[PDB]
């Protein structure tokens, strides 16, 4: 169960943070899909 | 679904677009979770 809590921005960004950038290995740049999972209330975030 | 396909930014960043937060209610400096869902592959960003 990896996960970290962290702080939203002032523009609304949130840092992916390296205990789950392990798992999920994103960098400036690459796109990702944010989704509004309307089951679980919560949001998505997927690798293209 | 209520999604969009961002740019990931400098330091790690993601923006919740505004089309996603109509459903997710962030503020600035509100903390979320940040879970790595392995089930599915997808980072997941819950409300606290």
């Amino acid at each position: 169960a990896v996960e970290e809590i962290v702080k939203v921005s002032r523009n609304y960004q949130v840092t992916i943070p390296a205990k789950v950038r392990q798992k999920f290995q994103i960098k400036e740049g690459d796109l990702v899909k944010v989704t509004f999972d309307e089951s679980e209330g919560v949001v998505k975030i997927q690798l293209l």
